[PDB]
Order: structure tokens, then C-alpha cells, then sequence
């Protein structure tokens, strides 16, 4: 889990006081991190790349 | 604040790719993808009338 | 099959950055990209039990 | 315009042919496309590449 749960709420509550957070939100947001990640690496993998820069996110 | 826990990122990283390192930076514009990622779902959930995120959101 | 106009996204990239040229594989990717975009909203509407697409979904 | 709406009502069928698609729809499809090539040229800039390449999307 790359994802600290009570830190999501804080930053949803942040842009909307009102918005709760379902447990399953954070299931699903942790995959689409992953996702994010995967597709950072093959992107660096398509350049030959050994290094992950922000340009790669 | 920061949701994402960078030793983590670091470990998932190399489970994916054993070789690759991971520049300070990187973290950064992982997290605020993340802020991005979790507007959007806030923007959709709103557009909805919900006060709950649920996972369709995302 | 294809959704975008080619010529167009070469005309918008100009338009950000005049100096920006376009590799054809860059053009199969985004169109592929499109289509993941549309099939994400899809399963938002069907999460819902929506039977028609709105601008939330996307 | 980058899009061609009947194209992407004629996709969207493809997927699911029971799916409408509101006009709304196609105008918020185009805003994320013109988002995806504007993050994909800002990735080959931070590259210091003038060519977009299929590792940028």
C-alpha cells in the first residue's frame, strides 16, 4: 500500500469539508497509483532509461 | 497533506523493475498526480450530488 | 474505428508549441489513449447504472 | 476540434450498444484530449525532444 488512508481524507477534506471518503475509494485509488507507476517505468523503458523523472509521471 | 508513503513508491518500483532508480522529483509529481487524480473524483462526486466518494469516482 | 482527425492534433500541437513535430506512432498512441478515455467513462455510467454518457462520466 | 463526433458515438456502440451519449459529453471528451496532448508535449519539452513520440501519451 503506497496510499496513507487518514492522509486522503485530510486532503479530501481540505478541497470539500462536506465529502466523505468510502472504503473502497481508497482500494480503487491505490490501483490507479499502481497504474500510474507501471506506466512511468515504461515509459522510462522506452527511452532505455535506468532513472524515473517527473516527466515520466 | 502528502497521501503517498515514498518507501512505498520505492518498493513497488522494484517489484516492476529491479534496475530502476527513482530521481527526488519523481515522488513529488507521483503525489500530485494523486491531488489531481482525487479533484477529479471530488469534481465527479459533486457533479452527482454525492457527499461519498465511491470507487466509479476514480 | 479512429475518432481523431490527424491533421487537427498536428494543427492544436502547433498551437501549444510551434516548434513540436509529431512522430506517426505518436498519433496511433493518443487514439489509443482516446479509446481507453471512452471506455473509462463507459464503466463510470455502467457503475451507476446510467444508460446514457454525461461530461461527469469522462 | 480534434474529434469526430459520430466517430466516438459509433465507438462508444461498440462498447456497449445500449450506452447514449449526452452533447455534453463529446465537448468534456475533447477537453481531456486537448489536456492529454497539452501533458504530452510539456513530457517531450522536460525531455528536451521536438518530436512527440507514442512514450509521451
Amino acid at each position: 500500500e503506497m496510499l496513507v488512508k487518514s492522509k486522503v481524507k485530510e486532503f479530501v477534506k481540505s478541497v470539500d469539508p462536506e465529502m466523505r471518503v468510502s472504503p473502497e475509494f481508497y482500494d480503487a485509488l491505490e490501483a490507479e497509483v499502481k497504474a500510474l507507476v507501471e506506466k512511468a517505468i515504461k515509459r522510462a523503458q522506452a527511452e532505455g532509461r535506468k532513472t524515473l523523472y517527473a516527466r515520466h509521471v
